[PDB]
């Protein structure tokens, strides 16, 4: 059919994002152009990975050489929500609540093969009743993940677990946890826990709070394809100086999410029986639309 550009929702990784109205069923969503066959295949199956911490995807449109994918409309993202919640910050109990929801999103996407790979604040759409919800599940196997958008705008490290940075041509899962970790710190401290500009200053961010990694705590490091001799050893620094005033669960959950070592990094399905949890509560958020 065809909708209306309503208002530009705003440039994502791969193209345009519309607020639409589809005109025979009156439903609002959101529409992404994205700037090849394998990928048509790939994103197809993402019909059917359905939760309700999953945005859902309605449709994908392959027209005129070009890709549109259609997806559920969610008012308000993750990374807004932080920037209008600065003086105070998001309540604890809510924290938990998303941290929480966004753990089942990732069990439900995990346990069927499909990763993310490039989680970060503004791909986490909240809404009005309480919910968080993941988008763009499963579109960086289809479509890669680019050094530049669309716009040329940087595609942010922030994220970025370190075995990727290292130069791990098969990662795992365990990437998604690590950059949800980086966002619970974020939501706790109010302040991005590894801000780097480049992927060296990404890595050494990491090193200067974690540690530089070595055999110790992650077998097979110095094999790894980018791992240089050369790095500078930093000592690594207590989660009560990087998270405060975060509890004692709270820094035992994060410290598991944060191994450096893929393999010890907690599972969502193990975190989510995570002492942490055991009085989460879902709140409303204060949401100004």
């Amino acid at each position: 059919e065809n909708f209306q550009k309503v208002e530009k929702i705003g440039e994502g990784t791969y193209g345009v994002v519309y607020k639409a109205r589809n005109k025979l069923t009156g439903e609002v969503v959101a529409l992404k152009k994205i700037r090849p066959s394998t990928a048509i295949r790939e994103i197809s199956l993402l019909k059917e990975l359905n939760h309700p911490n999953i945005v859902k995807l309605l449709d994908v449109i392959h027209t005129e050489n070009k890709l549109y994918l259609v997806f559920e409309f969610l008012h308000q993202d993750l990374k807004k929500f932080m920037d209008a919640s600065a003086l105070t910050g998001i309540p604890l109990p809510l924290i938990k609540s998303y941290l929480f929801q966004l753990l089942q999103g990732l069990a439900f996407c995990h346990s069927h093969r499909v990763l993310h790979r490039d989680l970060k604040p503004q791909n986490l759409l909240i809404n009005t009743e309480g919910a968080i919800k993941l988008a763009d599940f499963g579109l960086a196997r289809a479509f890669g993940v680019p050094v530049r958008t669309y716009t040329h705008e940087v595609v942010t490290l922030w994220y970025r677990a370190p075995e990727i940075l290292l130069g791990c041509k098969y990662y795992s899962t365990a990437v998604d946890i690590w950059s949800l970790g980086c966002i619970f710190a974020e939501m706790v401290t109010r302040r991005a826990l590894f801000p780097g500009d480049s992927e060296i200053d990404q890595l050494f961010r990491i090193f200067r709070t974690l540690g530089t990694p070595d055999e110790v705590v992650w077998p097979g490091v110095t094999s790894m394809p980018d791992y240089k001799p050369s790095f500078p050893k930093w000592a690594r620094q207590d989660f009560s100086k990087v998270v405060p005033p975060l509890d004692e669960d709270g820094r035992s959950l994060l410290s598991q999410m944060l191994h450096y070592d893929p393999n010890k990094r907690i599972s969502a399905k193990a975190a989510l029986a995570h002492p942490f949890f055991q009085d989460v509560t879902k709140p409303v958020p204060h949401l100004r639309l």
